[PDB]
């Protein structure tokens, strides 16, 4: 069909490889392009590490005041909420937000601490039914995004099915599904990719990220006007590994696959 030709076309002009994972939940179809390959998911995987501390505060309904100590050592790569608490606390709600809407990579380091390890994330992933989603390292090296390592990494069907258990379905109790939402809508690093294919007035919650091999992800819930929500991955990946980030290829995909809406 015409929107498949048009992914096809994209992906070509690109130079690099396309996964794209639609999930309508009016009727559960689906629009999927490379959606059952591997992709690295870069900061896309913080998702899953705060969605688990969320999943632990069901049993413990204050854990999201509890106070973490960042120190000097803890900064790595990217850190802009982190930073400005050395030899202060954060509190896990605070890293949540931190690691989910400014992308903060020590803040996913404290979650990942937290949590015992990737594994433990994995494990939590494994909980859901989720079992292609797999995280192996720590920030800043879960980003390498090298062709053909299959560290941190899932496919777009994968992660489609995931977020939409998350934000939507039977993952979380309500008041933590609402909190993830809550993070997600309030996102500061999403506005060039997939909600830049998107009208205006829907409403949307995303994760970005990206890493080496021009690596540019993003994965999103999307509330169209009158009418029921949209799940949408998008991943893109470069042959070369210093290729540039291109986020107007994921809102292009966006565009193409939300038509008629």
């Amino acid at each position: 069909n015409s929107v498949q030709q048009q992914l096809e076309a994209l992906e070509k002009s690109s130079g690099g490889r396309l996964g794209v994972a639609l999930i309508n939940t009016a009727d559960n179809s689906q629009i999927l392009y490379r959606a059952d390959e591997r992709f690295a998911m870069c900061s896309t995987s913080k998702v899953m590490a705060a969605a688990a501390v969320l999943k632990q505060s069901e049993s413990d309904k204050h854990l999201l005041n509890q106070r973490v100590e960042i120190k000097k050592s803890d900064l790595v790569n990217y850190n802009p909420i982190a930073e400005k608490h050395v030899n202060g606390t954060m509190t896990l709600a605070e890293l949540g937000a931190a690691a989910l809407q400014y992308s903060d990579n020590t803040a996913m380091n404290k979650l990942i601490a937290h949590l015992g390890g990737p594994d433990k994330v994995t494990a939590f992933a494994r909980s859901l039914g989720d079992e292609t989603f797999r995280l192996d390292r720590t920030e800043p090296t879960l980003n390498t995004a090298i062709p053909g390592d299959p560290r941190d990494t899932t496919t777009p069907l994968a992660m489609a099915q995931t977020l939409k258990n998350l934000t939507l379905g039977k993952a979380l109790a309500e008041t933590q599904r609402a909190q993830l939402v809550t993070w997600l809508k309030g996102n500061t690093t999403g506005s060039a990719s997939i909600r830049a294919g998107l009208p205006k007035s829907w409403v949307v919650g995303d994760k970005t990220g990206s890493g080496d091999y021009g690596t540019t992800n993003d994965i999103a819930v999307i509330w169209p006007e009158n009418h029921a929500p949209l799940v949408l991955v998008t991943y893109f990946t470069q042959p070369e590994q210093k290729a540039e980030r291109r986020r107007d290829i994921l809102a292009a995909a966006a565009k193409i696959v939300t038509h008629g809406f």
